[PDB]
């Protein structure tokens, strides 16, 4: 499947990557890395949708929600911020304003509270299986890396791994390490690689998606 841009408002870009899945990209202004693109994932089936990661703020989250409802004609069954930083969770309040349930790893909820961020509603201690139509997606904690709380999402039918910020794009630098566990990062991603051996598409938290090579690249980037 050839990636196709299907929406571009400059603040929000949506790229179709399978018959049923889309990457949403929003932008966070930074001091150390300029204007940073930030990825999430939308899966649709039977006029229902799952969303991994909020766009970076409420405004673009409202924009994404309006597009899923109004153009994909789909209700959003759940949103999963894959870690507590704003480029996965910064627009969580917009989702709660639409009464969309949020699911997150226990540590994401702990760190949201510690930082006085919007708090995901439904705690999972290891993994949770979420449904859109007949499709099942797994959100799962494999270990620490980019943060102590980072989780991935996996769509088994389409073999799509949303790696979140635990996964780097090919040739990426190490990025922001303030909250990272660099002693665990490679081991964590090695466990991801072994659990999803049929993976066809890997989406990083920032930059260009790819295939299984992004796991290998990330594993080696952080080998100590
Ligand atoms: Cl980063
Ligand atoms: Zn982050
Ligand atoms: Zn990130």
């Amino acid at each position: 499947f050839k990636a196709k841009e299907v929406y571009n408002s400059s603040e929000l870009i949506i790229t179709q990557i399978s018959e049923n899945a889309f990457v949403h990209t929003s932008f966070k202004q930074t001091n150390d890395f300029g204007n940073v693109p930030c990825n999430g994932l939308v899966v649709k089936s039977n006029n229902e949708a799952l969303v991994f990661d909020t766009p970076v703020n409420d405004k673009t989250s409202e924009e994404l929600i309006k597009w899923i409802n109004g153009t994909l004609h789909s209700k959003i069954n759940a949103v999963v911020p894959t870690h507590f930083h704003d480029d996965s969770m910064g627009g969580l309040q917009a989702f709660h304003n639409h009464h969309i349930p949020s699911y997150a790893y226990s540590k994401t909820i702990e760190l949201a509270k510690e930082n006085n961020f919007t708090v995901p509603e439904n705690n999972f201690k290891d993994s949770v299986v979420l449904k859109a139509g007949h499709k099942k997606a797994i959100a799962k904690f494999f270990g620490e890396g980019h943060t102590k709380d980072n989780v991935v999402g996996y769509l088994s039918e389409e073999h799509i791994l949303f790696g979140g910020c635990l996964l780097k794009e090919l040739e990426a630098g190490k990025g922001y390490l303030g909250d990272a566990n660099v002693s665990a990062w490679s081991n964590t991603v090695e466990k991801v690689k072994k659990e999803y051996p049929d993976v066809k598409i890997v989406i990083p938290g920032h930059g260009e998606y790819g295939d299984q090579k992004l796991l290998d690249y990330t594993i080696n980037l952080f080998k100590t």
